[PDB]
């Protein structure tokens, strides 16, 4: 079992809809996952209850609940554990059991500050034990052509990010309200940029 988390205290910042989204896609894929919900709103949890997810969904109530995940959940393929609201204990527990985070960030030069916090405790363990990181670029306005700003900053920390972004679309918005994913919409562009990125999250492990 692999255990992926997204992280990064700054809300807004994607987690939820990534996770979502990403955890359907593998799903999709024949992959067995089981999603944790590690956020004291419990917005996962709750888009969760009209009961349409491809996955198996799990609510941590505290740290201990994290640390028992590579135990509770190894039966399945992926563990994806979607991130709190600040660098907490809850937080450094999703670091310890991961085999890879996934920073979520948006091209705001604004709040990149706070995707790079979570580099600053991933970067203070040992070589030995580092854990696989990688930026994930989220809610990309479709006008856009070159982030070199961003780039920039994230160049600057040494951790690369994926090359897939994910795009700033209303259907992201509407179909978590109805408690679905894209793979449930009529738009076919969101659903493939999910599924790009999706290969090149398995291309890691593979
Ligand atoms: N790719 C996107 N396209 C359009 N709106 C988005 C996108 N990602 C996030 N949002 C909007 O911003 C909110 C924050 O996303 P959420 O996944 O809950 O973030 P975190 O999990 O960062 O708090 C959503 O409820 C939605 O309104
Ligand atoms: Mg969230």
């Amino acid at each position: 079992m692999k255990v992926i988390s997204f992280l990064n205290p700054k809300g807004g910042s994607g987690k939820t809809t990534a996770v979502i989204n990403i955890a359907t896609a593998l799903s999709r894929s024949g992959y067995n996952i089981a999603v944790v919900d590690t956020d004291p709103q419990m917005s996962l949890t709750n888009w969760s209850k009209a009961g349409k997810a491809a996955f198996d969904v799990f609510t941590a109530a505290s740290e201990k609940d994290v640390y028992g995940i590579r135990k509770d959940l190894a039966d399945y393929d992926f563990a994806i554990v979607d991130g709190a609201g600040s660098l907490s204990v809850i937080t450094s527990a999703a670091v310890m059991v991961s085999d890879l985070v996934i920073i979520p960030v948006t091209p705001s030069p604004l709040d990149f500050s706070a995707a790079g916090s979570v580099v600053t405790v991933l970067e203070a363990q040992a070589y030995s034990r580092k854990v696989e990181a990688r930026f994930l670029i989220t809610r990309k306005i479709e006008m856009a052509t070159m982030l070199n700003v961003l780039k920039e900053s994230i160049k600057d920390t040494g951790v690369k990010a994926f090359r897939t972004a994910i795009t700033q679309r209303q259907v992201y918005v509407k179909s978590i309200l109805d408690g679905d994913s894209v793979f449930e919409s009529s738009d076919g562009a969101a659903k493939g940029e999910i599924e790009i990125l999706t290969k090149e999250i398995v291309r890691i492990f593979e």
